[PDB]
C-alpha cells in the first residue's frame, strides 16, 4: 500500500534563464522560504529573482568591490554579503537597505553565512582567518586564525554549535562557536568548498583536483567520492539535493551542472547550457528547482526544474 518511490533518475531541465549582471556570477543561494533566489556578482552587484518563475525582482548595491558570496538569514528577511573591499554587509532584502557593514578582515571576504538562529554570522577571508559576528550589534565576537592560505568556506551545522571551514592550505577544521576553539583537524590538495550534511554527521569537501568526497569528520573516514566534473581552480559549492531523489550536485569547469546519485556515486544528469564555468548551484528547499551560475563569458544564472 505505502512504499517507497521507485528510484528513478532526475529529468531537471532548462526553465529560465536570468540576465543582468554584468561581470562574473560569484553565488546563487535559495531564501529558507522558498520564494526568492539571491546572486552575487565581481561586478559589486546583489540581485533578487523570483524562485518559481525567474523574475527579476530588484538589484541591491553599495559594496566597493565585487561580492564572492551572499547567504539568507532563517526567517528570509536578511543576506549578509562577503566582498573584496573586505567588509561583509548585512541587507534588509525589502527595503534593499544596508544595516551594518562587518568591518575587521584585512583581504578579500571569500565566504560567509548565517547560523540557524541568525544571531551570528560567520565568515572567511583571504587573509587566513575565520570571524564570528553579532548580527544585532554588528561587531566581530571572534576571530580565529583558522587556516595558513585563503579560507574557501565556512558553514554552521544545525543547532549552531559548530562550524566547519575549509582551505587552499588543504585542511578541513571544525570548530566550537562558543569559545572559538578547534575540535578537529581533518587531513594535501586545496580544499575548496565543504559543508555540513543533512543528517548533521558529514561534511561533504570539494578539492582542487576534480574530486567531492562525503566524509565523516568525527570518525575521520572517507564514506563517498564523486567524480567525472572539472575542478582544479576555482571553489565551486556543492550541494545536498533532498527534496526528491538523494542527489549530490555540483558545477564545474566543463561548463555542466554535475548529479550524482548520493550512495552509487555514479553521475545520473549533466545540465547543459551554461557557457563559462559553473562556479555555484544551489538546491530550493522544498522542490525540485536548481539553480545555476556561470562566469564571465556566462554571467547568468539558469534555473532548471525536476518532476522529481
Ligand atoms: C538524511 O541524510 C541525508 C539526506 C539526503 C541527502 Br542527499 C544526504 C543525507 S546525509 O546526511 O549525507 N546521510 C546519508 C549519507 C549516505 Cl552516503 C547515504 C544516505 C542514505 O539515505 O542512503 C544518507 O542518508
Amino acid at each position: 500500500t505505502q512504499s517507497k518511490p521507485t528510484p528513478v533518475k532526475p529529468n531537471y531541465a532548462l526553465k529560465f534563464t536570468l540576465a543582468g549582471h554584468t561581470k562574473a556570477v560569484s553565488s546563487v543561494k535559495f531564501s529558507p522560504n522558498g520564494e526568492w533566489l539571491a546572486s552575487s556578482s565581481a561586478d559589486k552587484l546583489i540581485k533578487i529573482w523570483g524562485a518559481y518563475d525567474g523574475k527579476f525582482e530588484k538589484t541591491i548595491s553599495g559594496h566597493k568591490l565585487g561580492i564572492s558570496d551572499v547567504a539568507w538569514s532563517s526567517d528570509s528577511n536578511l543576506l549578509v554579503s562577503a566582498s573584496d573591499d573586505k567588509t561583509l554587509k548585512i541587507w534588509d532584502v525589502s527595503s534593499g537597505k544596508c544595516l551594518k557593514t562587518l568591518k575587521g578582515h584585512s583581504n578579500y571576504v571569500f565566504c560567509c553565512n548565517f547560523n540557524p538562529q541568525s544571531n551570528l554570522i560567520v565568515s572567511g577571508s583571504f587573509d587566513e582567518s575565520v570571524r564570528i559576528w553579532d548580527v544585532k550589534t554588528g561587531k566581530c565576537l571572534k576571530t580565529l586564525p583558522a587556516h595558513s592560505d585563503p579560507v574557501s568556506a565556512v558553514h554552521f551545522n544545525r543547532d549552531g554549535s559548530l562550524i566547519v571551514s575549509s582551505s587552499y592550505d588543504g585542511l578541513c577544521r571544525i570548530w566550537d562557536t562558543a569559545s572559538g576553539q578547534c575540535l578537529k583537524t581533518l587531513i594535501n590538495p586545496p580544499v575548496s568548498f565543504v559543508k555540513f550534511s543533512p543528517n548533521g554527521k558529514y561534511i561533504l569537501a570539494a578539492t582542487l583536483d576534480n574530486t567531492l568526497k562525503l566524509w565523516d569528520y568525527s570518525k575521520g573516514k572517507c564514506l563517498k567520492t564523486y567524480t567525472g566534473h572539472k575542478n582544479e581552480k576555482y571553489c565551486i559549492f556543492a550541494n545536498f539535493s533532498v527534496t526528491g531523489g538523494k542527489w549530490i550536485v555540483s558545477g564545474s569547469e566543463d561548463n555542466l551542472v554535475y548529479i550524482w546519485n548520493l550512495q552509487t556515486k555514479e553521475i545520473v544528469q549533466k545540465l547543459q547550457g551554461h557557457t563559462d564555468v559553473v562556479i555555484s548551484t544551489a538546491c530550493h528547499p522544498t522542490e525540485n528547482i536548481i539553480a545555476s551560475a556561470a562566469l564571465e563569458n556566462d554571467k547568468t544564472i539558469k534555473l532548471w526544474k525536476s518532476d522529481c
